């Protein structure tokens, strides 16, 4: 009963959020705020690097410059290109699923291209790789815009689309678009409250093995 599967890229297809968690927790740790990658998830999930730094100064008065907003983005860029890994079970899932697929992401088109090419996934999605940054300024998830755009490119009504998301903002975006959502907590940056957070945001179900996608989708279709 689904004519389209929409995937997010970061934290779903590619293990990119563990790399952001690593960069950020180290930049925080060095600035006077010791925090492990694991706690990044528990304390700051979803939040932008900018708002995290605002919350840290608010809660602990740690001196944190604007010079450290760009060290993050450029360190992340470099580390993604060198180290980013595909999520386990992606190629298993894609082998089995018969439903058409696309990517709707908040990441820039350039970043998407770089990550997907590296892990060899691009040919399985192009040209159906949609960045919310290309739609306009401030059209980013939790707005439904990117999802509605991807569904319309396939001519699929939103009630016939299932979305795979690891983030609360993507889940709200997808629900706001009238779609059904599978939360995914199998990426390496996951944390104890992750599945509950995804459920609370409107995930119909949560999986931690990408290999479970074919079964979970079939069951959701009834
Ligand atoms: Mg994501």
């Amino acid at each position: 009963g689904f004519d389209l599967i929409i995937f997010d890229c970061d934290g779903v297809l590619v293990d990119s959020e563990i790399i952001a968690a690593q960069v950020e927790s180290r930049l925080l740790t060095e600035a006077g705020y010791p925090i492990s990658v694991e706690e990044m998830g528990e304390r700051f999930a979803g939040m932008t690097w900018k708002n995290i730094l605002l919350q840290v100064e608010s809660e602990a008065s740690i001196p944190l410059s604007a010079s450290l907003l760009d060290k993050s983005e450029k360190l992340l860029d470099m580390r993604l290109e060198r180290d980013v890994k595909i999520i386990d079970g992606v190629k298993f899932a894609l082998s089995r699923l018969t439903t058409p697929r696309c990517i709707c992401s908040n990441s820039s088109s350039h970043r998407l291209d770089m990550m997907l090419t590296k892990v060899g996934l691009k040919p399985y999605f192009a040209p159906h790789i949609y960045s919310a940054k290309d739609l306009g300024a401030d059209r980013v998830k939790p707005k439904p815009d990117i999802f509605l755009h991807g569904a319309a490119q396939f001519g699929v009504s939103p009630d016939r689309v299932v979305v795979v998301e690891d983030s609360v903002h993507g889940i709200h975006g997808a629900r706001a678009a009238g779609m059904r959502v599978i939360g995914f907590t199998g990426a390496s940056h996951t944390y104890p409250s992750h599945a509950d957070r995804l459920t609370d945001a409107g995930a119909e179900t949560v999986i931690s093995r990408m290999q479970d996608l074919p079964a979970v989708i079939a069951a959701m279709a009834e």
